[PDB]
């Protein structure tokens, strides 16, 4: 199933990618986040990691 807990570095990637491409497009972000699927990438953001 899902790997170990989210890391600051892992989150850093999502933050950058979301700033680059923009919100949504979790399919694209997931392809970079080789560890978390679109669902997890979406959750991580639509929970606590929501600066923007």
């Amino acid at each position: 199933l899902i790997k170990g807990p989210w890391t600051k570095e892992e989150d850093q990637r999502v933050i950058e990618l979301v700033q680059k491409y923009g919100p949504k497009r979790w399919s694209v972000i997931a392809k970079h986040l080789k560890g978390r699927i679109g669902k997890q990438c979406r959750e991580r953001w639509h929970n606590h990691l929501n600066p923007e």
